């Protein structure tokens, strides 16, 4: 019976390791909190080194992104998103994020991500695709690979 | 100001039309109570013939189905859900849905799917996707096709 | 690990037993098929006789009903929800749900509730409060008291 | 029609005000950045001085919380959440939040609630209750009371 288990949970920032976004980037960093694989969801925490453009991506749910630090922005909007802000993306839109300088202080962002990501080309195509399926294969790999013994986040406990 | 328009609203059947699931199948009916843009929610009635075998999907939220009518079931799984039934779909999983039976009612479920529906091939490439986007241009393009002034299934009032 | 045994279920209508809402009315029957602890949410039928106005409640969260049969309406509202039509409940609302009618079918509305329902008084006091704990306990407490073996609803399995 | 307005936002730090969370303390400033009135979902900062207990709470859905900086904890846990930590409070639940240390640095959190905060007594009775309704009455009674033209935090664009 998985009621009598549920309860208010916490994830301290050093009993989650900080991991390269494999195979993809060794500089993009990337700490799991939370992966629920009911509804699709991650709570993470996002670093970025400055002046650098990620790959345009289609998100099939929400985000809502908190800068903690640092300055970033979506090629195909006119706004900058600076440390203290937040951005809610909104359902089946499309983003090209990237840094707000060539350089200057990291880019620190907590991520509450709803659904899949879907990576696209120039030419429109689907080429990678993240979710919580990925997420967790990348969190037990780094685990595995380390001598870490890994938490559940898959459960809210 | 957006919550000074927010209220309980009610779209009764007849309401909105059943429509052909357009430009895939003429023999798919759908209804639309409820397009969620910010979400990525659809809240509908999907009729759908006797013995009819559907494209594999793979979702990336969940799907709540309520069985108005019929049976049916999905290739990946050994259960057939019958009419007064609860199916629910979890995050970035895959199925092929089709009818319990050759011939027999029509298959009527009530269904509130958050996220879009990826379709794929037997070589599992994305050959369509079906989202609120999508949802929203077959409503307003069937409206607009007729004489019916389309309601706004966007807003929750 | 709990995503290892996450998957699309299904709860066919005669393995979830149609129940008394004990202890306010025997009248009024509910069928139990899913009460997530986590979220707060409850996928119910709700059963109730012609020509009975219920107490009005204050609702935390949203509240997807689907008609099966019967009509009803709020108090509150101008409008009457009939079988086939969907009834969107907003955040933080007060409604006094009642039937359209003195006598005629019975009322079945399919819902979909997030949050607790907050049941008050002619003077606005909080009386009752009915959440997945209470839905909880009344599910375990009739399976308890007849020889049925309760099943999870609490899990995505 | 709604969607056509809906977009991809981001409120930055300095475009809404710190306020105090009155008129119940002066001390614990809060900073409001989307407030939700379909979900009930609300988005902030909340600032509040070391060594203070604040009262206890039911809350009727989920909370997301990102330590910003300082440290806290619920008398209800035996764990301290601190500076870069996430904790995720589940729905129908009670806590009693709290400074881990009776002088330091200040507690700044990002949280994300979803559903009402219903404060309580020592005798277990409803006092106060927090909500989208008492989020948004507050943000607009601070911005009128001085010269600020009020954003419109319940819409996604």
């Amino acid at each position: 019976m998985l009621f009598e288990s549920i309860n208010t949970g916490c994830l301290d920032g050093n009993d989650t390791p900080w991991m390269p976004f494999a195979p993809y980037s060794n500089d993009v960093m990337v700490k799991y909190f939370k992966i629920d694989p009911v509804r699709g969801e991650t709570i993470t925490l996002l670093k970025a080194p400055a002046g650098m453009e990620m790959p345009r991506h289609h998100h099939t749910g929400t985000v809502i992104v908190y800068t903690v630090q640092g300055s970033w922005r979506y090629k195909e909007h006119d706004w900058v998103a600076h440390a203290g802000s937040v951005v809610y993306e909104t359902a089946s839109t499309r983003h090209t994020p990237q840094s707000a300088y060539a350089e200057g202080p990291d880019i620190i962002t907590f991520n509450i991500v709803a659904g899949e990501l879907l990576y696209l080309d120039d030419k429109d195509n689907i080429i990678a695709v993240e979710n919580w399926k990925t997420s967790m294969d990348r969190y037990l790999n780094y685990c595995k690979a380390h001598g870490i013994r890994p938490k559940d986040l898959s459960t809210f406990e």
